[PDB]
């Protein structure tokens, strides 16, 4: 039947250099989501019989600092879908995440233990869900396990009289074998953000990616490459390596490094980001975390560690550092 | 006690001719609510004793396509009321539907099996609830069953220093006898939509209606007439509907509505017909398929109500709407 | 585990003189919250063991008249916090009420049986919660009972590159001894309401207060003084006395009177407000109430009984009276 769930993440974050309305740059202290975005949701599954089940998920994301909605402000701004699931496959209709989150995000640190501040610059590949990365009016298929091989795709309508006014589609697959995990996916959007009725909330946007991860005992490591492109021209490539080791069953330590190269009108911009996180689990539901991330950029641009808000100003320097200590609770 | 409930309706809908910002008109494909508006809510009843019970309903409507609120965007945009219920009657305070939804809507196809696209042109009679048809700041009384005879009324404040800035009131009754069901109601609004504090969310508006329905076995039929008036435009709606249950799990429905309107002394005509097939996978989950056709007079255009009044008209006098969808209850 | 709760308050209210867009003033009849603001929420507490428990509260306020959010419109506009609680103290992070609501509000009639219309003029001391009195990005500590002595403090971040751009902090204490209860608190805000990222949702604001209350049998009485100050210049002092007598265990009668003296640019304004309330409890969850409030001001200003909305226009005269009859239900 119906199940209520949620995760609450509240912590204090210090950012070293955030630009001011005046030309200067000052340190920013904030109370908000550190790793995961605070959310609450409803999920259910009704056994219709004959191997068929009706399924639904309604998930709403909010900021525990101010209590407001994020991801645009709708009711169920993260996920809202219903569909039928069989042993053949699952088809779901509604506001959902595309294949890049289904198959690429599990390989990245921002999609696992790292969360927000371990995201790639400006979340250009849309890997982290502490942002409006879901697409509206989406039809999604997810295949069966097929011996660890799972593939799926999504197609998103614009709900406007113009077909390509806000269309999006994606496809991906992943294979898991013991500790080894491999995945790849692709997503495309057409005129993303034009109208309110379309898939991408307010040219041609594309994301490519492939990566792998291995987990032997307490040690888990992974490497991933992603590319985000915008045409009709900006292009960016992200190269990430991440490692998490569980010293204690309750204590895990994670390190990640990302190099980002971007082509904005044919000239190169570079980002190098490194971050460390220690998380201690007080229980299955509650844990405490602490993390520090460092990013320095090339001299032709500035540094910005993604803090969940794209509107946050860049650093005045090529230097920015972010440190967070927080509490995370599930129910 | 308190109960969480909800209905999820997701389907793909095709409209034949929806106008574009440019003069041309194009077909529109959308993923959203086909029959019923997706909603979730909390309902409760506490037995206070002595035949008295406290009741409340908080109901929020949203679109599963984008996850956003409808009906203006408030939290509980469909219904939000509390009140006391006794064997004499029930009084409730809050954002509620008027008598036309209480007594006329059960007779219409748009209020039963048809839903959104089976509504009369532009939902002029306010029969369909896939829109902002509730009224704010409403006092409502509903009588006892009295041998199948139930009557009720509503009174709605403006919550502004001008009383008639957004006043509304309604009254209606319905009688049910074996297969026969009969109902009639009246609703009036004064300066509807003027201020944000008033009953109708952003002259003198009135709605009339009376109809009847009969249900023998798998065959259920009904016919209804409604009239909507605007003062300080006039429209009459004539509807006939039938639903037959081929299989206990499979139902077929057909409906036809003719609408005649007098706007500044000029007559406008609409004829709307629709067919729907629904199969019940369970008590909670079903799948449906439907097709609707509407033709207008050449002095105007056709528009099948799709739940959004801002949706542009057809460029032609012809419009067609087709939907296939999934509906789940929890 | 997690618990869903809520309060529904619906009543009809009559105000004698509310200003109109045209110079005239007309009587206003409204359907809305009489005493308490309608709300729903989720609360939970997980026993982490060893005397430590994780706790959270997510509370949303709405108006049953229109179904809309109040207190700015966010999801959890009243309270949204998570924290850890031990026998030493409790620390919580998120959108919370400051010390003035923790320790001063219980002494006032507006914070107990009176509610909205028993609030001081313009709710200047922020004692009533039928308004946006919570502060964002707040770290709060609440001490143990210490033999009826409870003290606490709050600190609220600006979440902007400027530290004091929308900063707030508060501190307070309360002592309870049999029937007698005494409390005092202090709150300060810097540039309240400037930016969206700060503590107070859209100069220098401070509130002081101290009071005491006694309850012997069915007779309950209290007296309280508060001062609210605004610079960059207004200052106001409120003197309140309140009495509640329970004729029947289910029937209570309440009377309250407040005198307010204000300094606006060096000129004095006077308010005298009197109100009476009778409430009959149909059960522990359901009760019915009736109340009438009268306020008179000096001729250099106007009268306005706080109706939960600060934007409500004043009376055209120095005279205003407010009467409400309503139903209040808990779940």
């Amino acid at each position: 039947s119906v199940t209520l769930y949620g995760v609450l993440d509240a912590g204090i974050t210090y950012q070293s250099n955030v630009a001011t309305p005046s030309g200067s740059g000052k340190s920013l202290w904030s109370v908000g989501a550190g790793v995961d975005q605070s959310r609450f949701g409803l999920r259910g599954s009704e056994d219709l019989g004959g191997g068929l089940k009706a399924i639904f998920t309604l998930e709403s994301g909010f900021n525990i600092g101010n209590g407001r909605f994020n991801n645009g402000g709708g009711m169920f701004n993260r996920q809202a879908f219903v569909g039928l699931s069989s042993n053949y496959g699952t088809v779901t209709l509604g506001r959902q995440y595309d294949a890049t989150q289904d198959y690429l995000s599990p390989l990245s640190a921002t999609g696992t233990w790292g969360g927000t501040y371990f995201a790639h610059p400006l979340n250009n590949d849309r890997l982290n869900t502490n942002g409006d990365v879901a697409v509206n009016n989406t039809v999604k298929f997810t295949s069966a396990n097929y011996a660890g091989l799972q593939f799926g795709g999504t197609y998103s309508f614009s709900n406007n009289s113009q077909f390509a006014n806000n269309r999006a589609y994606s496809a991906g697959a992943s294979y898991q074998f013991q500790g080894l995990k491999v995945g790849a996916a692709y997503s495309q959007a057409n005129n993303a953000g034009a109208n309110t009725t379309g898939a991408t909330d307010p040219g041609r946007s594309r994301v490519y990616g492939a990566g792998a991860s291995y987990a032997y005992g307490p040690l888990q490591g992974g490497l991933l490459w992603t590319q985000s492109r915008l045409d009709n021209t900006i292009r960016a490539d992200n190269y990430e390596a991440n490692v998490k080791y569980n010293l204690t069953p309750a204590l895990g330590l994670g390190v990640a490094y990302t190099y980002t190269n971007a082509k904005a009108n044919g000239e190169s911009t570079h980002w190098n980001q490194v971050g460390v996180q220690a998380d201690y689990a007080l229980s299955k539901r509650t844990d405490v975390y602490a993390q520090a991330v460092y990013q320095r950029s090339s001299k032709n641009a500035n540094a910005s560690i993604y803090n969940g808000d794209l509107s946050t100003p860049f650093s005045t320097s090529i230097n920015q550092t972010a440190a967070t200590v927080g509490l995370r609770h599930r129910f």
